């Protein structure tokens, strides 16, 4: 990697992206996106640091990001550790889960959903899977 793929079926209600992978032994940061690759708007952007331990996510629209959310409440991931990622995209929002845990939701910002049809990860984790 870095990891950089079509969406086979682009999002819409009820759509799923699974992440499956290892967080490096020396990680500090790592990055998934859900890409409209037209426009290159990142409606989706999580990004879980595990040196401050924090889970912050944004959407980069119109060449610009928007407000940043962190609230979590537990911090799912652990260095040297396998993790597996669940994102299931509702009507008004996406739904985020981590190693059998709920960890967040995320309202739509970018609102036309069948338009998102790429995903991209980079940073300190090793891709096992993606689905």
């Amino acid at each position: 990697m870095p990891f950089a793929a079509r969406l086979n079926t682009p999002m819409g209600p009820g759509r799923t992206v699974v992440v499956k992978g290892e967080v490096n032994a020396n990680a500090k940061s790592f990055n998934v996106d859900l890409l409209a690759g037209k426009s290159k708007d990142i409606a989706l952007h999580l990004n879980p640091r595990l040196n401050i331990k924090a889970f912050v996510r944004n959407s980069f629209l119109q060449e610009s990001w928007g407000e940043e959310e962190r609230n979590i409440t537990s911090f799912p991931f652990s260095p040297g550790m396998y993790f597996e990622m669940i994102i299931y995209c509702d009507v008004r929002e996406f739904k985020v889960a981590v190693n059998g845990v709920h960890s967040l939701e995320y309202k739509h910002r970018f609102k036309e959903l069948s338009s998102i049809d790429t995903l991209e990860i980079n940073g300190d984790i090793h891709l096992l899977e993606v689905r």
